[PDB]
């Protein structure tokens, strides 16, 4: 239930820390 | 107020596709 | 356990705002 929504949240973290390891690329070498 | 909780982990869900989406292309156009 | 899940779901909600912004200025840099 929860387990499976600390669950969302927990595929959301991982997701948004990638997005910002990559954002963070871009935007040096660009 | 699981309405709300499970509402926005949809306005999230939604955005984390978008993004993966854009910083792609963007990736792609910039080699 | 539910604060918690909409402590987690609303810092998530200014991250992912602050990146949206973010791949704009990038997508007009190129």
């Amino acid at each position: 239930r929860m387990k499976q929504l600390e669950d969302k949240v927990e595929e959301l973290l991982s997701k948004a820390y990638h997005l910002e390891n990559e954002v963070a690329r871009l935007k040096k070498l660009v």
